[PDB]
């Protein structure tokens, strides 16, 4: 009907409560579930989906022996109902690469899909399921995006892209979409070192997307963006609860514009939500692999450099895995702030279980409370020996 | 459109027609159907669908090994079309939890899931498919619901919850709804000494609820709700045909204010149908174990201890096994009066059942006729040797 | 919208074109299909469906052993979109019982299916997907009826049931129903003197309908009824051209008031279009089992006891199976015409085929075309050995 | 709403970017997929879906042994959503035969198949889903069409079937179609000598198909079409840049109005986009066998026989197959030009791959870009011997 506008505020979060749950891998032991990795959530004015990164075969198939590459001919972007598993009779294919983000502005859905050989990939952009813009790489070297949904102000829509090295100098952009077509593009400023995989969401005409610095840094670079100027900074949270993994020990002290130092060409997608005194940082329990994932109270972080935690909840024990993690919320719903939700994905496989030849996951979601609800931990469920 | 009115009375009844089968079990030893347990029925102003506690595994599944448990964090509330099995590719998810609720109000549905540890369980409440309210634990011992559809009259919808013990004192609370949003909430009151599992119905702007004491007590408990005043009170109803399961044989005169004495720390989830002479009460009938299934015509039962049977009808013979029961109608249905049907779960596998070590059910459902019609008995089907 | 009239003549017919095929047991052989029998296909304003009653397992499944038998408790009325076969996860239910007829009007559809012992069967009556109306056994052995679908008049459809022997005397009556309501019923008149299994079509106001004499007669029944009045008459069809199976060799002149003698206890479900010059009777090939079919061009049928074959059409080969057939029209299409058409049941497994311990079948469908064009065979397709 | 009229023209490509992929193939391993062949893609004014002739059988069903043969009782014209399989449970039947076309007109769609032996098939004609228009064989020998989908203006959607030899003189007719209805037909004219399997496209109303010669001739036939004024002509694309499979090798000079000679009776579907400057050929690469596919720039390539390569793009390697391939446009987008698209279909199985008894194919589909992207090749996926 009309194009949406970031009119509201974040509520108070005073805890978390589950929202959807997968148990895909459980049920995937027996039924024609599709082997997937990189998902996320994304809201319509009507019903809210799953999102993921399909490697066009059944877990329980044979193709399923050696799904631990990333970039293929045969992956693609999937949707399906909220809460069930990635099936091959209830799966909507939005388009064809092995990279996206997506993301409705009021009106309809923009898909964004990224394909091709590493010397030169390109970009399709994606309006009312049709294919209106192409884009070629800029720097020859892996162009890649977001991994979760993006924010829209009014018919804008900003999405990040990178395109170069990963464990060095790369390209940077800041691409402002409307209808599909681009209006605008910028290269980026301020001062973050190195940006990949950023999680977004905007309330008051505003963008906060906390990203990840892959080359070096376990404190994570943060981009806020103005939808209606279309400009940018970005910096990194200088608060000393470090969340990117894997990463150093907590100090007494952090950094709020330069990587602080510890891990080298290592990182992980998260997110968190940057409000003052409303602050909340997710982040893996393990210092050295993805295992357990937890939720913390840090006042001010993004401009306190010795913040500490005042509250915190348990999503994943640390005797289980985890992976990636990002924001998303209902911009549609009724009330007078934004409920601010997350998910979690949950690999199982190989590396780390590795009797399977196969790599595949699981989800997990949670969105906000103003009470203070009590915790418990949400696993996969599924027994590797089963699949033996 | 606009809030529903129960502004109708309960058609006479002399006798129950089917209404719906499942035949899931029979199904589900060669196809892609889900393990569940503790169902219902509920209508919408359009179409009305089958609801169960999914255990998050098919049936031949590996992962079926333990479904004996109850509460877990992969359990959801799920709802498919009417008397299809619940299939994994047909399924929709309503929420998360192991208790729950839902009822339709005219406009749209609100939807109630408990998850939890047992230390602290908290409940969240849906509505037109977002989540609107959450409510904590009271007592800390397993915050518990209807496992049944609730009944609203314009606009508000009264649902009952327990905290604290089974063998012995709890707390019962009626909580009233308008929107999703609490309007007020009173603990129980009047003679019942233990609540749990009401089923309800509703006709001329009251409802009436029939539930089960726990603690001690063969004759069950009555909670009429006055939705408009916002009010109510309890009692047993008196008739001495005793109805929950297990239970002591049938005496001469019954109690109504007291439970009656003979069996402890046991029962089961049942319903009946309190109209003066319009009187109908559903029972098991192996006094010791939950095998059979009959209806009886009791005229004045809630007033009269002393009042015995006038006519009966046979639902499944004594060498079949039943389980939980409860009450629903179409309250959209064209016509001067209401209809009254109700459901019985069929359970196959274990406890009884132990050369499998899953645990799954089945469900028949029946609705009322003006006619004197034949009977016959409605079985699940399968055959367990077939599992072996 | 609004009621539908039979407004309408039938276009000539000179040839058969084919309108919808199945597979079924050819792709059941490695998907979820379930066993079925008694179908039939219907339309509604915007669609046609295919109808069958189920036996409530897949055909791969073990609980195929034994589908020989006719009545039990886990049969049901389900359809599902044309050309496409009974699947488990496609599949609607229409209504519980092991016989049925189904018709729309112009604004909703009727279903009605019967269920219960021998002793005492009963029917209800659905309208809009809700139980409107009740009947039980009058003469207490087997209350049965038409097995294909009813015609509709400006909102009066009526129906045809048999409560009584099959190898003698019976209680036939034609029932008048509005909305689901009983408007009427009066007992069979005329000289037919046994009616089972009617196929019904209708134009100009009038409905006819051809039938099976089981007693004795290898000629077939016939009635005649007046929506607008509500009366009717009977006979058999006079041409010495015999339809029933089992039955005895063609004569050179036929009965119009009496059985044709030569068979006892048996015969076959079957159809015919009455229409002066534009008369096509429809038959097995076989005088002594189900197997092959054919259309034959038999002008004056009805009324000519010597009227013999003057254009024919092979349908299925004699080296091929069948069954069942009855008669439907899309009363919904665009023309000054109705375009009759017709569907054969092809049986495979037992009786005929016993190294398989179930019995199913596929399905055919053609209509009628004013051109002459080539015919072709219709066989199921299925190899039984792939099953052994 | 209204009828569509080809109002626009065709945008300029400078390259292709990837639109759809099935992986059918690949996931047909362990899942409902049904073997197909002969495939194509087609627009409504809401959704593109693909198309395809099934087999009546799932890959890994036994009656997939002996899928090599062409026309038999058990095929239809089937059609799924974008990017999945042709799944037993999410496929829609269009109508039954082996050779078909279908074409949306702004209001509704006409599908057209033809089944029936060789000594006398015929064609049915159905619109907005119900069987309008019959036509039997003229020359009794095969009645046979496009294989792709038609292009109708206003109302009117012309269609091409040859009937007779295929390796001699045949008879092939231009049929007018509005509303299913025959408004006009007339004979083959112009130079060319054989024609089949047409693939056909429209802008600025005019329809120009690019076909097959089976009998002799590398180079390729050309229809042009005048919807309004319901007239054609036919000729030889002159260019030396050979596009038929199987062939000989490229020349200095072509053939404008003769077959350009070197083999004989065989070919393969294809298809080209001619406009002037802005004219692209597609091919296999391997002159002997369907392996590999290339498009080249070829300016003027109709009318000037020297006309040699500009730019080129490799979608399918040669050491993979491929097979046939055809032409589809979404004239319902928004733009002020024609975005020209494309697909190929991939065979797996016999006749090259004999240790499996079936075959079976994939799809793989592409649409121009006016930036000049990067390129990567599109296999089918799947490993053969994972079927053995
Ligand atoms: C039934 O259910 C109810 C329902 O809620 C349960 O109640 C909840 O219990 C939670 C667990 O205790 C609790 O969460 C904790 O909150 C702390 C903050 O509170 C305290 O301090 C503030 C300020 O002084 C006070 O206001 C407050 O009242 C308290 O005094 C957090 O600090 C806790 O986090 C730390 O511990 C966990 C492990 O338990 C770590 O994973 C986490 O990362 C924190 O510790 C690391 O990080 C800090 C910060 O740098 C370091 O200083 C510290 O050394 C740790 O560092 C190591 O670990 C990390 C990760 O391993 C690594 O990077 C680093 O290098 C180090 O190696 C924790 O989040 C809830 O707040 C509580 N509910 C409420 C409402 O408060 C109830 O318990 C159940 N049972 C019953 C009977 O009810
Ligand atoms: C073809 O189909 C037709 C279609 O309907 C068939 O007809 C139906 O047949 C039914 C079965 O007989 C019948 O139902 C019974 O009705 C009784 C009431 O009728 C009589 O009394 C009244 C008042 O005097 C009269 O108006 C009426 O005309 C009759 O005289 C019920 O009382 C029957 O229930 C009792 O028996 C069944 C077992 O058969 C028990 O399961 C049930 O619980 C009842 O008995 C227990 O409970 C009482 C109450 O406390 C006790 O006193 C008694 O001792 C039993 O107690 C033991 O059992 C329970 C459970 O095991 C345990 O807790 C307790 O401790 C004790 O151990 C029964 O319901 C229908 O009414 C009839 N149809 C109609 C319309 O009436 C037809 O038969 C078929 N065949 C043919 C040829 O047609
Ligand atoms: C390529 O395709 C084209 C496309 O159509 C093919 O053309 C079609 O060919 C059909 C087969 O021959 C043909 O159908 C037949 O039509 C007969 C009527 O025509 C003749 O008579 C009339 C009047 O005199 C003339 O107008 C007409 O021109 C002809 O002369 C029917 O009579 C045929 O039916 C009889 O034979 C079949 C077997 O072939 C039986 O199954 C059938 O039941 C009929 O025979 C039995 O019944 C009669 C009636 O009582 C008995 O008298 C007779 O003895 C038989 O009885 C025994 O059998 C039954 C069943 O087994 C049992 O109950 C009984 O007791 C006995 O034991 C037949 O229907 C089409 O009409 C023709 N197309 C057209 C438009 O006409 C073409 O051939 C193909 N090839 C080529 C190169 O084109
Ligand atoms: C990273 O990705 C980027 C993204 O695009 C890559 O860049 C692209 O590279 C493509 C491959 O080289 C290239 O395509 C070729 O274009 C040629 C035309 O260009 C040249 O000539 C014109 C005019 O002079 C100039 O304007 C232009 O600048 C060039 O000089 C085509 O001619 C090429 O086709 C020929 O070769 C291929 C094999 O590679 C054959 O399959 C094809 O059929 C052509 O050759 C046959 O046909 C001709 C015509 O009759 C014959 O003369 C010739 O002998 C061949 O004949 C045999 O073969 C056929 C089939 O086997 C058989 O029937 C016959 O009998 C003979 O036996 C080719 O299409 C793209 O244009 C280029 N991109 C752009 C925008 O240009 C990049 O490379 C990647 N890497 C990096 C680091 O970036
Ligand atoms: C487009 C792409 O290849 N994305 C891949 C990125 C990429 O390698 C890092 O961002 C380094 O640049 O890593 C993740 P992970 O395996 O570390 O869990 C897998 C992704 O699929
Ligand atoms: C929330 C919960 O645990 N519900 C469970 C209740 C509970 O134990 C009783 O109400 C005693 O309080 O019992 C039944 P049942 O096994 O007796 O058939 C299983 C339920 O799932
Ligand atoms: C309600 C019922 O039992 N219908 C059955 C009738 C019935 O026996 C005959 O009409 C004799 O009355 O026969 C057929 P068929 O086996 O002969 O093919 C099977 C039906 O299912
Ligand atoms: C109606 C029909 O039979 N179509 C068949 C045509 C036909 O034989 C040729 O057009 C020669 O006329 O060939 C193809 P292909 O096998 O060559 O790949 C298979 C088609 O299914
Ligand atoms: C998977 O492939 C590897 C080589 O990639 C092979 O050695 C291994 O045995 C395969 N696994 C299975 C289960 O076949
Ligand atoms: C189920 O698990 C038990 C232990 O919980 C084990 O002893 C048993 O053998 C398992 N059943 C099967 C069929 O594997
Ligand atoms: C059918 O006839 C009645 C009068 O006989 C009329 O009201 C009704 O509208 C007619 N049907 C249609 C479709 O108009
Ligand atoms: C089917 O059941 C019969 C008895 O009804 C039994 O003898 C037979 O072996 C069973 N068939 C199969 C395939 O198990
Ligand atoms: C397929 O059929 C052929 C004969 O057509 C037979 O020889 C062959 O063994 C069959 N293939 C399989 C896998 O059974
Ligand atoms: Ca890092
Ligand atoms: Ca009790
Ligand atoms: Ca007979
Ligand atoms: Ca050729």
């Amino acid at each position: 009907r009309d194009f949406n506008n970031l009119t509201k505020g974040l509520c108070t979060i005073n805890s978390w409560h589950i929202y959807g749950k997968d148990n895909a891998v459980r049920i995937g032991e027996d039924s024609d579930v599709l082997v997937t990795r990189e998902p996320y959530v994304s809201c319509d004015p009507d019903e809210c989906r799953f999102y993921a990164l399909s490697q066009g075969t059944t877990i329980r198939g044979k193709h399923s022996n050696g799904t631990i590459h990333d970039r293929s001919q045969y992956r693609a972007l999937i949707s399906w109902p909220l809460s069930s598993p990635p099936t091959v009779y209830n799966s909507r294919v939005e388009c064809i690469g092995w990279s996206s983000t997506s993301c409705h502005d009021g009106k309809t859905r923009m898909s964004i899909c990224i394909s091709g050989p590493n010397n030169n990939a390109s970009a399709v952009i994606w309006y009312n399921r049709r294919p209106v813009t192409e884009i070629n790489t800029w720097a020859r070297n892996i162009l890649r995006t977001q991994e979760s949904e993006c924010v829209c102000h009014n018919g804008v829509c900003p999405v990040v892209f990178t395109d170069g090295s990963a464990t060095g100098p790369a390209e940077t952009r800041i691409y402002y979409f409307k209808e599909g077509k681009i209006l605008k593009w910028e290269p980026l400023a301020g001062t973050a070192k190195h940006i990949e995989e950023c999680s977004c969401y905007g309330e008051r005409a505003e963008i906060t997307c906390t990203c990840r610095d892959n080359w070096q840094g376990s404190n994570r670079p943060v981009i806020r963006i103005d939808p209606v100027a279309m400009t940018h900074t970005s910096q990194y949270i200088c608060s000393p609860v470090l969340t990117d993994n894997p990463r150093p020990n907590d100090p007494t002290v952090g950094k709020c514009n330069d990587p602080y130092p510890g891990n080298n060409n290592n990182g992980v997608k998260g997110f968190s939500y940057l409000d003052g005194v409303n602050t909340w940082l997710g982040r893996t329990i393990s210092i050295a692999l993805r295992s357990g994932y937890e939720m913390l109270k840090v006042p001010n972080a993004l401009t306190d450099d010795k913040s500490k935690p005042t509250q915190g909840q348990t999503i994943v024990l640390n005797t289980d895995w985890s992976g990636y993690s990002g924001s998303f919320m209902d911009y549609w719903a009724e009330g007078e702030c934004y409920r601010a939700c997350f998910y979690v994905e949950l690999i199982r496989g190989r590396p780390k279980e590795d009797k399977v030849w196969w790599t595949s996951n699981s989800i997990v979601s949670m969105c906000s409370s103003t009470e203070f609800l009590g915790q418990w931990d949400w696993p996969d469920g599924a027994k590797i020996e089963y699949f033996l």
